[PDB]
């Protein structure tokens, strides 16, 4: 079970804590005495919340601003983390780019866009910190949507840059553990939250209730921190069943069979 | 019931068919008595298969030469094709980039590589094929792996773009079809195929049983005429069943009741 003293003096980052879901996991990662260092566009943004998470109780804030779809930035980010840290023990992939509601029609453009922040920053990153974080026997927290594990129409690049994460990471985490690396990949599955730029971008498209932020930064921390392979946070009871899977879970343990155990 | 009188004549593009399951298509097809463009990097490696093609009783049998890491080549390739034959029925989009079993240790520029070929160029050609594939109410086939459903390890860039491919293609099937568009979209979910790359590529590695090259372009070719949303083929029978994932199918149903038709 979880306790916040796990998270205390421990060193932790997250993207996109300039609002939202990731803001909230900023200051209960502030409450529970961790070190944390948070990045995003906003440079004003990014330093109200580091002001907020050193009077929550934060042993040390920093913020580093940038822009996730330059992978020059994603990776030098990380470095200059682990340096104002003196390590790492966990990393958490949240932050995303603009996203709208919209029927799928010729973007090039805007696919490789989201495809770059939100799938390959996040690659970048996990590969950038995993060095610090072998040493640490951390954990990375990789939050994804049900649009991640299901698909819902107007949100196709999006959808793709989720289904990805977990088509990558989920390999990442076997190959982790098969090779005896004590590092966890938490891949977050998530419903509406009711963050401010959820709610203006299903504004009079989508009718679904929607669950408080605070709470969603809660479960995803202690989900990574208990180095849980998957979070779901929604709504309905009848998500986490529904979503289960229980035939991908049986492929995957005898797969294993398939392979040349010298290779690993 | 499928009948290969359904293809006579009709207007299709093969994409990596220079060699492998890809050839396999082309051949088929040419049996089959339709008019086909090919595509692959390989310039006399295609001329081979054309004029195959050509003696199996190809209506027609075309090529054009290129990289899918351009994606203005992936774009201007199905201006051209579609010129040659005069329009087109069926799009297979089937070509992926040089891949190796391993632990993941690439640098971003390689796995940039990976999502532009094996995923980026299928958005980019489908997006370009679309108004034909309704000028003539043809079909899309997506060429996954199992890959693409569930998790092996030493291929996680490979999944990725895989993954990225359910996830896409999927909300574009949706969208296609409560807007009444006939374009019909078919993810063909394949297993361990004796094509030579992968044969010699999982020598040492991986011992499981092939399926064969031949039977494997059929069943493609079926179920994208028959306009499936997806076959199955792979040498185990218990596959499909697990890799049934009926509540994902449930749930992207119910999730229609959340919208507003007037973005229909
Ligand atoms: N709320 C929901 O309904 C659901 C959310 N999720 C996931 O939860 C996570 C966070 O959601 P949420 O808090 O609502 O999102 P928000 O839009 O509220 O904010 C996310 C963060 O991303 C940052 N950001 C935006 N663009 C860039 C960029 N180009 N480079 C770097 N940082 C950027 C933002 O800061 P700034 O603009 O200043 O750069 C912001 O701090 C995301 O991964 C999302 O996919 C998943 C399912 C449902
Ligand atoms: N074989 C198997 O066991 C399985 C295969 N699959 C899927 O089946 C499909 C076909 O695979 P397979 O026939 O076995 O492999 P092959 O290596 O035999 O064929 C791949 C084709 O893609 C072409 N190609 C490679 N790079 C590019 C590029 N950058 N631009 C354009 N064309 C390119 C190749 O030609 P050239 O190099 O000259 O460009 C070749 O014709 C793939 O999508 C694969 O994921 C799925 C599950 C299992
Ligand atoms: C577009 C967009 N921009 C955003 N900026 C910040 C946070 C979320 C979003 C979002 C969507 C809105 C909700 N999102 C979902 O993934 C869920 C969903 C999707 C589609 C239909 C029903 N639900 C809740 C699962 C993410
Ligand atoms: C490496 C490599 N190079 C290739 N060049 C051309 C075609 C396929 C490949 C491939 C692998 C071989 C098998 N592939 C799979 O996706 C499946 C799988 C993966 C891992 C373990 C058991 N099965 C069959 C699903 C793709």
């Amino acid at each position: 079970e979880f306790r916040p003293e796990m998270l205390q003096g421990k060193k932790v980052i997250v993207t996109g804590a300039s609002k939202g879901i990731g803001r909230e996991m900023a200051y209960h990662l502030s409450k529970m005495g961790a070190h944390v260092v948070l990045t995003a566009r906003s440079e004003e943004g990014l330093q109200k919340v580091v002001s907020r998470c050193l009077e929550l109780g934060a042993a040390s804030a920093h913020y580093i601003a940038g822009t996730m779809e330059d992978m020059t930035f994603a990776e030098q980010f990380i470095v200059k983390a682990g340096k104002l840290m003196g390590g790492l023990d966990m990393l958490i992939l949240n932050h995303i780019t603009q996203t709208s509601l919209s029927l799928f029609h010729d973007d090039i453009h805007s696919v490789r866009r989201v495809m770059e922040v939100n799938f390959l920053s996040y690659v970048v990153m996990s590969t950038a910190a995993l060095p610090m974080l072998k040493q640490s026997n951390g954990s990375i927290a990789v939050i994804s949507s049900l649009a991640g594990k299901v698909t819902y129409p107007m949100v196709a690049p999006y959808s793709a840059s989720k289904f990805a994460l977990d088509g990558f990471f989920s390999t990442i985490r076997t190959e982790l553990y098969i090779t005896k690396v004590n590092v966890s990949i938490t891949l977050c599955v998530l419903g509406l939250i009711d963050t401010e730029t959820a709610m203006k971008a299903v504004s009079g498209i989508v009718n679904a209730q929607a669950s408080p932020k605070e709470e969603c930064a809660l479960e995803i921390i202690k989900g990574t921190a208990l180095r849980k392979s998957e979070v779901y946070y929604d709504k309905s009871p009848l998500t986490p069943i529904l979503l289960g899977n229980p035939g991908r879970k049986i492929m995957e343990f005898f797969s294993l069979r398939y392979y040349n155990k010298d290779m690993f």
